[PDB]
């Protein structure tokens, strides 16, 4: 979680997005994440919104957790497609 920008990761295990909120007050709305059996949306309280797109399956990856508490917005995303090369970090 850098003090320069934002920390995210994708690994064979999980998609992590940690976003720092400078959008004034932190409200529960501060991540709007839409996850479908074939797609995903990550939304920041402002305009920092990311996602992914799948053709199939993902309702296990529809399982998502996000942390808010301060300056950190954290999505724990179960593995979408492990060892498979994605078109982009966020594909939406």
């Amino acid at each position: 979680t850098p003090e320069l920008a934002l920390d995210w990761r994708q690994s064979a295990e999980e998609v992590i997005v940690k976003l720092r909120v400078g959008v004034g007050p932190l409200q529960l709305e501060d991540v709007d994440a839409a996850f479908t059996d074939t797609d995903c949306v990550v939304r920041f309280a402002g305009g920092q919104q990311w996602g992914g797109v799948f053709y199939a399956e993902i309702k296990s990856s529809c399982a998502k957790v996000q942390t808010r508490k301060g300056s950190l917005l954290h999505l724990t995303l179960p593995k979408k497609v492990p060892m498979l090369t994605w078109p982009s970090l966020l594909v939406e």
